[PDB]
């Protein structure tokens, strides 16, 4: 039974992948720019992933693994009233590259399913792209598409620590996904049945990928404060948790 | 920092404690004493308890344990339209017997806020009382006393597979439920931050607290398939948060 | 997958089974009593369990448990010449009781084959008894008997801690000891074949054992400073593997 | 603190870095060149280290990790009269490429002490050597040279498995060596303190290097069959080995 395991409460710039905008500052992972005067930038763009790929599921076993991960966000914007616009923890091809700026969050293209791209995202949404949205700020489960195959609708406390749990099990195949508010108290939860064989190849790199607005006054920060994960892929033909989440928020 | 933890995936009574009760037997755990042909009895109070009394708070440095666990339970009723009352995950005393049944869900003995309880629960309740509860159906925290003062809401299911995830961070004092259907995917969350060190005590013992009503018109079961958990208590003030991606996988995962 | 683990950085009495003269002082498991002034009496002993059973082999499954124990003791005794007897890790039925003292560290009766007594331990051995001992300080693996079925030197640092390992993988019916004190860079290790299936019960108490010695003068502390514990048993198949490393970080640091 | 942990109970090439002769046969790593038919090749060697980098000290706050590594390794010989040369675990510098082979294992040049080097290694030695080695099969410490500062006695049973345990506590600076030869009920093990802020660069690759006779006669197979590890750092200011040689190493 192969196993793969870490946990974060302070980042580096050695263990990950870099891509565009995406830098490590006083051990936290800034996706997104953040100027020399604590000021968020419209435009920007980036993506971190770690730098061991992962496999999700085996064609010879026809087994698939079972992970989950953990992370605290903190979205910080000025003015709450025009933010954008948001991040997202994804599954991706290990040297895939980003795509579209801003509402697409630097994972997808179209509106479309659309499987060459191979990119199963949970997004973390701030800004109402309204063809693809539902009404307000929202936590969606991405297949293949911008436009989420579910949604929840999510009370977005600004400038407040997010602590997610993502959750993957291979006989329930519910990809589950959670988000608490400690300050504001609050919680909400998306679950949908994914099948990873069928949407990404075998091996993935995980991370984040975080974007900020096609606008001039659209800003906000979108920085990761810590960050766990486990996999465990069974061989032949149920994983643990509870001493999973711990090990970081704990 | 002090560990403990375990992962149920077949019980044993050799390593649960019973109180008032409580039954174990046949690969599942029946917390309500159950008749050969499927029969739910009123007026019980099951209570089933791992061995080792488990650490909330130390008083030589002053340090909150956080925690979390994980489980699959049932609750099934031949009568939908008339369900009572259900079980609470239960963190009582060592040296505390059971008190009132029903409503008090075997936990507590007033509706008032006393802290002579010591008990902190996380209920799924079927039942309406309104005396002590919200509207309807509930899953929620019982602080000091049976009456709540935050829950959320959760259609109740009738014979379903639920798999349930509690924790509890010591940095935000926050108590974070949530519950999942897989084959429904009717998944509910709830949380709430309420400090343990003026509430429970410094050790107790966890597990699975059961009721039911004082009539035989309001019937339902409790089942537990499989069993996770863990805890962990902090050294010299830390105020930091517990893993948690690595411990579901334990269990359910 | 059936599991259980526990990390004791400090100690306390409510999750151990006490027995004779083995208290809790200050975080601290001492098994032998010591006075007031901070010296060591003879004729001592100590016994000190894990609160939960802990299943080791499956009857209805055929299947043995994979364990694993870490933890740190320290021997400290006035004087070095004289010394006796030492400390053992212990895996014996849920509710023994103490045994004879001294050179058979209240663990057994004699040295001959006693297959009642249903006892595997790994002794830490400071005194040569003759009867059965190996001419210097010793590691042990003890089947049944004081009489070791097989043993290794141990070139034992007075007063200094002793950083201690046992695993034992399943598959390969194989237990490993390994002691380190890092204040002198030395090591040792131990090997053997023991089949738990038919020497250990079903369920089993683990833990420690200690004793003093039966003259005045042969005195000695038998702290237990940390202790680490973990095990694994499995569904059907005979066992997986444990994973050892992920366990000391966690574990021992 | 920050952990980083990976069980290879099925060895992959995609979370590896395989160099020169080193590839992953049948979910197995063969280190060492060998024919389809299990004839090992002479004058091999193999490397391979894990994806990514593992922070073994940090500079500004002086904190250093503690770890721990188990793995089960395979060394058959057709000829117990002509052995050479042996396995290593090691931890080397990041961009690292293989040195000389044959009795220096793929990590040393010379045998005297060389600081660019920065190789901390474990070496499991079956060829009595020259101007280095003791009289008999050896377990060593490798800092920087293939002279080991430390070694132990090692009855080396051919084509059995052996069972490695390979411990660092950075509050004693120990590193501890085991190895069980669990189908005879051998153990042998060394431990020697050894400052690797001295040695080790910040971030290092740990994983495996090996190499067979510069002779055409000295072959052996350099197997590796299952992987376990797990590392902590401490975010300001002991690891536990129960858990970890099992859900690890079983
Ligand atoms: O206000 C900022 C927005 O600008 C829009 O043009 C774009 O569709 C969105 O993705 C978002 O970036
Ligand atoms: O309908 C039955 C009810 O009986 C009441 O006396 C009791 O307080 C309730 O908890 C409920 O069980
Ligand atoms: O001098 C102390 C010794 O006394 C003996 O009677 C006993 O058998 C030894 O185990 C040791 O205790
Ligand atoms: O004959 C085999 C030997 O050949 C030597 O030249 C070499 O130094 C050794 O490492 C060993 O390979
Ligand atoms: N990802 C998840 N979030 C919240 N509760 C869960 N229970 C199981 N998986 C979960
Ligand atoms: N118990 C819990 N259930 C679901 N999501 C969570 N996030 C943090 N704690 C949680
Ligand atoms: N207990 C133990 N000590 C040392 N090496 C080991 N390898 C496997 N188990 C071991
Ligand atoms: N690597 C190791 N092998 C054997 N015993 C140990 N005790 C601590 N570390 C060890
Ligand atoms: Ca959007
Ligand atoms: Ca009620
Ligand atoms: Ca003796
Ligand atoms: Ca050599
Ligand atoms: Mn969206
Ligand atoms: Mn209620
Ligand atoms: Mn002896
Ligand atoms: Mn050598």
């Amino acid at each position: 039974a192969n196993l793969i395991s870490f946990t974060f409460k302070k980042f580096n710039e050695t263990n990950l992948i870099l891509q565009r905008d995406a830098t490590v500052s006083s051990g936290k992972l800034r996706i997104t720019k953040a100027a020399e005067n604590g000021v968020p930038t419209a435009g920007s763009l980036g993506r971190a992933f770690y730098s061991t790929p992962i496999q999700i599921w085996d064609n010879t076993t026809g087994t698939v693994a079972s992970w989950a991960t953990s992370f605290t966000f903190n979205l910080q914007a000025p003015n709450a009233a025009s933010p954008a616009d948001g991040l997202a923890f994804a599954l991706v091809p290990v040297g895939s590259q980003p795509k579209d700026k801003g509402g697409f969050l630097g994972l997808f293209d179209s509106k479309n399913y659309a499987s060459s791209n191979q990119t199963v995202a949970v997004e973390f949404d701030t800004f109402y792209n309204g063809g693809w949205d539902p009404t307000e700020r929202h936590i969606g489960i991405d297949v293949n598409s911008i436009k989420s195959i579910k949604t929840t609708s999510w009370d977005f406390a600004n400038g407040e620590n997010a602590e997610v749990l993502i959750t993957y099990d291979s006989s329930t195949n519910l990809l589950v996904a959670s988000l608490v508010h400690p300050s504001q108290k609050t919680s909400f939860i998306v679950s949908e049945r994914v099948d990873l064989t069928s949407v990404l190849p075998e091996w993935v790199s995980v991370g984040f990928s975080a974007t900020t607005g096609l606008s001039k006054g659209y800003v906000e920060t979108n920085e990761v404060l810590s960050w766990s994960f486990a996999s465990k892929l069974s061989i032949n033909k149920e994983n643990k948790l509870a001493i999973f989440n711990l090990e970081g928020k704990a």
